[PDB]
């Protein structure tokens, strides 16, 4: 009757497309500590095949 | 985001180039005895080719 779907099923969508930026962040907040250990990791890695 | 990577990657780097001096002492320890044959071997050496 009304028909408030797509008109307010966009501004549902618009909520959450601006919800990647924290996403990203805890991403960011992720590879640090990713690399650390990674990087860390390789650094003995070359050392175990010097033999 | 944070950037930790030279810095601690230095760090590392440090704990490992003061690790050489094992591998001299190890290397000591080798020659005394490579020396020791070695020498040992020369000795007979030129009293084979005596004849």
């Amino acid at each position: 009757d009304g028909f408030d779907a797509a008109a307010i099923g966009t501004q549902v969508a618009n909520v959450i497309m601006g919800f990647v930026a924290m996403v990203s962040a805890v991403g960011m907040a992720a590879i640090t500590v990713i690399l650390a250990i990674q990087g860390f990791k390789m650094a003995w890695s070359m050392i175990k095949s010097v033999k």
